C-alpha cells in the first residue's frame, strides 16, 4: 500500500527532475531521478514517487510557470505519495 508524505526543502538547484502525465483525464506529476546527494534525496524524496502537490496547490492546478517559479524560490513544499520501503 502507498503512503502519503509530506516534504519541506530549503536552499542552486533541490535536485530532482519531473516528469508530466495526463491520460486518465487529471495531470499527474512524477519524480523522474534524483541526485543521491542532492537537496530533495536528502530529505527523503525517491524516483518514482507522485507528487500530488507543490506548495499546497494539487498537480492538476499547476502549470509549467508556476512550477518554475516555485522551484527557484529558496524554499519549497511537496505532498507526495509512495511505496514504503522494503
Amino acid at each position: 500500500g502507498k503512503v502519503t508524505h509530506s516534504i519541506h526543502i530549503e536552499k542552486d538547484t533541490y535536485g530532482f527532475s519531473l516528469s508530466s502525465v495526463e491520460e486518465d483525464g487529471i495531470r499527474r506529476l512524477y519524480v523522474n531521478s534524483v541526485k543521491e546527494t542532492g537537496l530533495a534525496s536528502k530529505k527523503g524524496l525517491k524516483a518514482g514517487d507522485e507528487i500530488l502537490e507543490i506548495n499546497n496547490r494539487a498537480a492538476d492546478a499547476l502549470n509549467s510557470s508556476m512550477m518554475e517559479d516555485f522551484f527557484s524560490q529558496p524554499s519549497v513544499g511537496l505532498l507526495v505519495r509512495t511505496y514504503p520501503e522494503l
